[PDB]
């Protein structure tokens, strides 16, 4: 017996109030990829760039989320489904609020990344899937603690070893972090945000 | 990026004002009414905010929860964690959930205060008979007809706050009277200029 309550404030007014030299630019930048591939690195520099150009944003990192909102979830397929589902719902509120939301979660199931997109596109919010792509071995020698414990059978169902990572087929962007610079990665994301009319 | 750097790019006129106004009270007490009219004020005055309403949130993030003691605990736990992210992002976050249990509201507080973010517990306080009279959604009559079990105030409990930052007597005040009480507490804590 739950029935929806409408807001009094439109997106257009929100974009007037949040962003200086306004225009509503609420969206979500969804980073996806193996552990140690470069998602958090890339998302924190993107957040830095954005704040330095007067564009309000927040970063939701799986690791951070997973000690607060999702502290009660593990790494079974079903928990990762629910991990991703909740954060898709959270990110949708941030883009609806007027902010560029940046997420950095492994998010290893295509079905779940597509659901996250539909949550946004349904609500007429732009959703940018960015594949952060570093070869497994590169991600592994970058590690500290986890890959080692996982090869020893102390972390069961670890993405890339024991559990599969499902690659996006045709994302908005692929970031080759083994051959690409941190600033260069960030610039590519900005270039995308330029065309897609988020950054002036 | 630091909170200080956020407050110079988020605000329409500078200074970090991230915080959570947390409304608690009976069904029909006036939570949604106040929060949305409060959301209207803050926006028209150049202050970015966002309302998280228990009914809307239960359509999305919290759609896999019902009204058991434990589910109400999880409902409130999740939105407290979300509200601390909006706060930390520099927005004034307005939540309006029944949040019937004092243990869970104190937990939502601790979540915030342990991140050094302001938390204002606002008791929206109309007695049951008043809320029942209004019965805006037909829920009280349905509850008393035996069509809804464990309804707050009838077959489950509401636990009143012990040290709220603000009580609003919606039975003796009008919407705007109530909105202004809120703003003046916000003025007091340098959230609103
Ligand atoms: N272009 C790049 N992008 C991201 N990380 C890089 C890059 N080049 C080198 N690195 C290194 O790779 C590591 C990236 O790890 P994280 O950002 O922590 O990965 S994450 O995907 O699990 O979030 C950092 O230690 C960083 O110094
Ligand atoms: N079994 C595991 N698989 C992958 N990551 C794990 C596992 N156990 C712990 N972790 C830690 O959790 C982080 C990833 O969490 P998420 O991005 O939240 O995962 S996701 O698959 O559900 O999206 C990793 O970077 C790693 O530090
Ligand atoms: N001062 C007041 N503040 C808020 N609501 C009031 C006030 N006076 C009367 N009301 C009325 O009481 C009803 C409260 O219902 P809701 O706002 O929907 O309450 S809620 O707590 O269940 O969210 C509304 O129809 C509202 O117009
Ligand atoms: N058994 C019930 N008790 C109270 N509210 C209910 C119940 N069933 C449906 N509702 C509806 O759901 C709303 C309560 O949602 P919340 O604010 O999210 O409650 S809370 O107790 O878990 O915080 C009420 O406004 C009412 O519309
Ligand atoms: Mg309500």
């Amino acid at each position: 017996n739950v029935t929806y309550q409408a807001h009094h404030v439109s997106r257009n007014k929100r974009g007037q109030v949040v962003g200086t030299r306004g225009g509503f630019r609420g969206c979500t930048i969804w980073l996806t990829g193996l552990s140690g591939a470069g998602k958090t690195t890339v998302s924190m520099a993107l957040e830095e760039y954005l704040v330095c150009h007067g564009i309000p944003c927040y970063t939701l990192d799986g690791d951070n989320i997973r000690q607060g909102l999702n502290k009660n979830l593990g790494f079974s397929p079903e928990d990762r489904e629910e991990n991703v589902r909740r954060i898709a719902e959270v990110a949708k509120l941030f883009a609806d609020a007027g902010l560029v939301c940046i997420t950095s979660f492994i998010s290893p199931y295509t079905q779940d990344r597509n659901n996250a997109r539909q949550i946004h596109e349904g609500a007429s919010l732009p959703f940018f899937e960015v594949f952060v792509d570093a070869p497994l071995h590169v991600c592994e020698q970058r590690d500290k603690g986890l890959y080692k414990k996982a090869r020893a059978g102390e972390i069961k169902g670890f993405t890339g070893i024991d559990s599969e990572y499902e690659k996006p087929e045709a994302p908005e962007l692929v970031l080759k972090t083994d051959s690409c610079d941190v600033n260069d990665c960030v610039q590519q994301v900005v270039e995308l945000l330029n065309e897609r009319d988020i950054l002036p």
